[PDB]
């Protein structure tokens, strides 16, 4: 059977959050069966517990925040897309501060962290939610839907501002059957346009930004000293993101994911309409892994 999976160790990480500029320590912790993601808070007393679910979305404009009254838990998306992509079911994800470090900007270092920990499976079986009938969200030009599909695929279009490469707009798509999550994904850094950056700074924003953890284009030209990681690393950035977004749903996609010029807000609400509509979800589990449409890594 595909098994669900935590970690065989527990495991520390520092850095700094992205939007706050705060020193963090990052604890992640196995967690038994059937427990999901959880986040706390061990900087407050007593101690906030924040399930990694759909419903404690709050903010999305910077980056996903989950809440529970006052207390907040920022940018939860790079390390949730490298829990989803080494299929993580269960850990404590104990911060010393509101944001999770930015680390590089991708989710390369969580990945990394996670295998150093070493992966343990465990005696229940996975549980998917497989889309049955296809959901859609639109806003204006915005747009994200699922789609009916045996395995895991993820596309998405970016319009840029403007223009980057000669182009206004990039596409990529990554079927998680043949392409990997670690080798064409995780290390696909988090951007921002200098003109943009600006203004974030002036609004006491991006506080933790650098060439160190971020894609810096001043206008059409990347101003990182040794260029770009993958030819499209921006869409590819973009499908972290909505890797890492999707993983609110509380267990693996058996689907596609098609974005277009799709966010954080959008992301959060295409998962609240499909979670509303019954009828076009299930959940399934594979007592063969061989006949499974998703495969995971060796732990
Ligand atoms: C000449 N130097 C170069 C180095 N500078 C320092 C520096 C370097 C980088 C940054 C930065 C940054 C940053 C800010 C936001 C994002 C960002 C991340 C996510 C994210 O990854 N979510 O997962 C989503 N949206 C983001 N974003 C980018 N532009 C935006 C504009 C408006 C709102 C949000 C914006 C990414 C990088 C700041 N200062 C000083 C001048
Ligand atoms: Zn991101």
């Amino acid at each position: 059977m595909i098994k669900q999976r935590t970690l065989k160790n527990i495991i520390r990480a520092t850095g700094v959050g992205l939007h706050s500029g705060e020193k963090v320590y990052l604890t992640l912790k196995p967690a038994p069966v059937d427990t999901g993601i959880v986040f706390s808070r061990t900087d407050l007393d007593p101690v906030v517990e924040i399930p990694a679910r759909a419903e404690n979305v709050g903010e999305t404009t910077m980056s996903t925040t989950l809440v529970k009254g006052d207390v907040k838990v920022d940018t939860v998306e790079h390390l949730l897309s490298a829990m989803a992509g080494l299929g993580i079911d269960n850990a404590y994800v104990e911060l010393s501060a509101s944001e999770v470090p930015i680390m590089d900007g991708s989710a390369g270092p969580f990945v990394f962290l996670i295998q150093s920990a070493g992966l343990q499976e465990q005696e229940a079986a996975k549980k998917f939610i497989r889309i049955k009938r296809e959901v859609s969200v639109e806003e204006g030009d915005k747009r994200a839907v699922f789609v009916p599909f045996d395995g895991f695929k993820v596309s998405f279009e970016i319009d840029f501002d403007h223009p980057v490469f000669r182009g206004r707009t990039q596409q990529a798509s990554v079927d998680f059957s043949s392409t990997s999550f670690v080798k064409e994904v995780s290390r696909a850094r988090t951007f921002g346009f200098m003109r943009d950056i600006e203004y974030l700074r002036s609004q006491n924003l991006a506080l933790g930004g650098s060439v160190e953890n971020a894609i810096v284009v001043d206008e059409n030209r990347v101003l990182n000293e040794d260029g770009l990681r993958y030819e499209d690393e921006f869409v590819k950035h973009k499908i972290l993101d909505a890797i890492g977004d999707l993983y609110l749903l509380g267990n693996s996609l058996i689907g596609e994911f098609r974005g277009f010029k799709s966010g954080h807000a959008l992301n959060n609400q295409l998962l609240r309409t499909l979670i509303a509509d019954k009828d076009a979800w299930e959940v399934v589990t594979f007592e063969d892994a061989r006949t499974a449409p998703i495969s995971y890594m060796r732990p």
